[PDB]
């Protein structure tokens, strides 16, 4: 070793590891990027579950993140920051099992409660190493040790032949917990408390989370919950068996495969992007925030629907950060909506409005169809253009994410959980989105991980305190259960959502807010009546 | 004897008589007749124009009321009383009153024609809240109300039958009509200024005088309060009278052949057809009439709502509006929970109950979105929010939301309508406060009542009547209920279907606000027939 920082090499059950010593605006911290927890999932492993990673010779260099799970890659927007922000920062490769850690620099003396993230990216994309992933803030300012890890995604996590030996099925989630297990054996060798691990992802990340929470042998690696704009229940993040099925023998057939065996072996000697090539087209119908390739019901990992699970397990030991952004909706409507761009005040007729509720809604018979744009027609101005791109964004955003988390708070509550709330409604200076668009999804991940104490990113000053007051929130909660400062009661306090008063808090550039009731009755609608309705036509 | 109180009319000689308003005197006429006697063989058939007569007719006091039921949910309490029949029950009930200024008008004054509420089962024109006495000395003008066949006796019908056509006592009132078209201006009256008013049934009559051809010449302006031809209580089908008439028969101890069948139904005593009245309703109801009109294919050609979506009202002008709690007074007739003497908290149960009684037509599945609707998601068990829900789900249904769907329809096919919401609750009310402004305590106000000192009225309720007074007669005289010589904002604007504009009319100045509870009668013009007609 001899000339090394003494600080940097650390032992892991796999063997040794060079970590680097990253800037910080406040001082230094520790990174420990690219570490493997699997065996590449590649070749005859592809589309199979996770082997932990075998043992290693010598110091392995971990001061570079490692591979990007092999992804679509979103071309909408092209050079556009909004969407490529979003995009792949390092190769594609099928070999992309790695995880990070950042810590205190130098490694904190006494046992550091532990944060892991999970990604989003609709189970179809996304990478621990994206600088609105970066630890280096949490790590340095709070003393954080922040996790992160890639999952196989797209038809690599999820494509599934439920009940067959060779495509079982869920295999990103299990790519997952591999890195929680890896957290418990090694995550001490950083200074890291493994009895105080909180996970917290956003969207298909939270919905991770959730399932997590779902599953029996995942819920020994963890003891907190942050789930951020995105449920485990919900239309978009699983699929029957039944239908997992269809689409992994569509997209067989749409790149050139035929017993399920024969079958899955054909996949095998496939092409990564000829995989990923076809991956959109196997959704039954035109859709937005629908995924070809998420968790499924295999009666596993998720023994039954997270429905039916949250429905009626016990929850008594749990606590549970939830919440969501202002604007859920509008991200997705350039995405297959006709009438929406970033690029116009997307101002669309009534005639738009009922096209897009078909696309939104797209498991919807006509019936429900209707019931949904009579619901949020403004019979005031039903024609309005404002009016009517607002509405749109709102169905897309309630349906998806606010009453699915709304449900999610609301079970979890009664049956034992201790739950606390948010609404995010800060739109942050440095947007690049359209102001139609409000606070739109995925922007708070931002000021949670706080890059706005990096001065050259150009955020103001109250944004920088501001971002500074969430991470105390997400930290204060995963150390004690409790998003609220212990010390600090003068300022006001966050109570846990319950299900008599449904107290949840706004969070914005003002103190805390409480408000009561997560959008009550348009909740009702969508979680009440309209599975009733689907179920009468 | 006083000449002033000395009419000659087509059919002879009328004496009225002088009254006393706190103002000054009024010449009233009461007790005219306007056709022959519907008793005998010439029961369920239409009205005939009256014989005339010799001498002197006397015309000094009320006649009797068309024979009906008698409420007696709560015997002897003012509130249910005040509706009752004031004067002796008879199939012998064809007659008119009529109230002028004193002297008699020296030019041809705009007359108004009342209609009166009772579901299409009771009601009278001598009730004292329609006392004409007050807008005929202070607004100068001519009043007019009539008597007309309710219950069996002016709705049973064997529909294409000789002898039960339907839709007689609606017939009864077209006579009344043309009654004054050919003797009103023997009393100073206007016969080329003629609006028509009236409430509840009374302003689904006027709305069905609209809707048919042959009333159209007969009335220039139309009033209608908390109450429309459609909606789901004002008409039946063909289908369904026929139903009824039918059973009601066999409960009687009647029968084929229509005429064996109204035949055996004409040798029954009055009470042994009011006795079975309630009987032949299709499911246990509020808000439902057994005996109402029916779409026969003649007085109205098709149903109020096909009527309604496809006429032409381009030089209509009418004034529609509600109260602010029109379910609040039936709950107590059939709801489970609701009386006058509790404040009438309920469960969830019981509210989920209500719903199935105040629709009573509604599938399971209707009903569901129907409780989904109206329950407060922030306070969903909390038994004043249950209550107060289950007044509006009613009111909503059968009222409110009728009203804003015509509205709309006249609006945009060419009529111009006024639309107001009366908010004011009575100092004398009697019922309990949790009934807010319950349905029919406009009417007091309209009609003046407390300018009467005796009647206890507060100062301000003196002033409020004042104003409405002279809303409605505005509206008479002119199509418009906005002062010409005032000139003061707010004024009230019309309902149009794009501003959706309407008023409020309680203590406080005039208010304009938009959107007719838009939202919820969407829900239920809207949407819930769209459900209905996928179960
Ligand atoms: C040209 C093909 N691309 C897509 O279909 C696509 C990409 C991204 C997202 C988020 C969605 N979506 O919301 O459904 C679709
Ligand atoms: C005991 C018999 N009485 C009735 O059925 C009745 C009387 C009045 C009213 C308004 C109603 N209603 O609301 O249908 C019913
Ligand atoms: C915005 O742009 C898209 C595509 O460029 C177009 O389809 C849509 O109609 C536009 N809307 C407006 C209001 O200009
Ligand atoms: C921040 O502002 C400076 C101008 O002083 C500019 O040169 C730089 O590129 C900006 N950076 C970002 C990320 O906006
Ligand atoms: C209201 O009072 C009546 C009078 O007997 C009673 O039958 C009814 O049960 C009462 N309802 C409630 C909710 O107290």
């Amino acid at each position: 070793e001899g000339r090394e920082d003494p600080q940097l090499l650390v032992r892991v059950r796999g063997g040794q590891l060079r970590g680097i010593r990253l800037k910080a605006p406040g001082g230094p911290v520790s990174a420990f990027l690219g570490i493997p927890f699997a065996e590449p999932p590649v070749g005859s492993r592809r589309f199979m579950p996770p082997e932990p990673k075998r043992p290693w010779s010598g110091v392995l260099d971990a001061t570079t993140f490692q591979n990007v799970c092999y992804q679509y890659v979103d071309t909408l927007y092209p050079g556009f920051e909004g969407t490529e922000m979003w995009n792949p920062n390092r190769e594609l490769s099928e070999d992309c099992l790695y995880l990070n850690v950042w810590t205190p620099y130098p490694r904190p003396a006494s046992p550091t409660p532990v944060l892991i993230w999970i990604y989003g990216g609709g189970f179809y994309s996304g990478a621990a190493s994206l600088d609105v992933y970066d630890g280096r803030f949490l790590a340095q300012v709070e003393g954080a040790v922040l996790v992160s890890m890639n999952y196989r995604v797209g038809t690599f996590g999820f494509l599934a032949l439920p009940g067959s030996r060779e495509a079982p099925g869920n295999v990103g989630l299990l790519d997952q917990r591999l890195a929680l297990q890896w957290v418990q054996e090694n995550i001490a060798a950083f200074g890291g408390d493994p009895m105080s691990v909180t996970l917290f992802g956003e969207s298909a990340g939270a919905a991770s989370v959730g399932m997590h929470i779902l599953s029996l042998p995942s819920r020994s690696l963890f003891h907190r919950a942050v789930l951020q704009s995105g449920t485990p229940n919900g239309p978009w993040a699983t699929v029957s068996a039944g239908e997992a099925r269809r689409r992994a023998t569509l997209l067989a057939r749409l790149v050139g495969c035929p017993n399920d065996t024969e079958l899955i072996a054909c996949l095998r000697t496939r092409p990564a992007q000829d995989l990923v090539d076809h991956e959109w087209h196997v959704l039954p119908q035109e859709s937005i925030f629908r995924f070809s390739f998420v968790p499924v019901v295999d009666g596993d990992f998720l023994s039954d629907t997270p429905e039916a699970l949250i429905n009626t397990g016990d929850f008594q030991d749990l606590q549970v950060l939830v919440g969501v952004v202002k604007d859920e909706g509008s991200y997705f409507l350039v995405y297959g909506v006709p009438g929406f761009s970033k690029d116009n005040e997307s101002l669309i007729s009534r005639a738009q409005f009922l096209a897009g509720v078909r696309i939104g809604v797209p498991q919807a018979s006509d019936l429900a169809a209707e019931a949904v744009v009579l619901h949020y027609t403004d019979w005031l101005h039903p024609e309005d253009p404002t009016h009517l791109r607002d509405a749109m964004s709102a169905v897309v955003g309630d349906h998806n994410v606010v009453c699915p988390v709304a449900q999610l708070a609301g079970r979890l509550a009664a049956q034992g959980a201790r739950v606390y709330a948010y609404i995010f409604e800060h739109r942050a200076s440095t947007l690049t989105w359209p102001l139609w668009m409000g606070v739109p999804h995925g922007y708070e991940i931002e000021f949670i991980f706080g890059l706005p104490l990096d001065p050259s990113l150009n955020y103001t000053t109250e944004e920088r305190i501001f971002a500074q007051r969430l991470m105390k929130y997400w930290t204060n909660f995963a150390r004690t259960g409790d998003p609220n400062d212990p010390r600090d009661s003068k300022s006001p306090q966050w109570p846990p959502y319950t299900t008599a008063a449904q107290q949840y808090v706004s969070l914005n550039l003002k103190p805390l807010e409480v408000r009561r009731g997560l959008r009550a009755q348009t909740c009702a609608f969508w979680n009440r009546f309209l599975p009733k309705l689907l179920s009468a036509t």
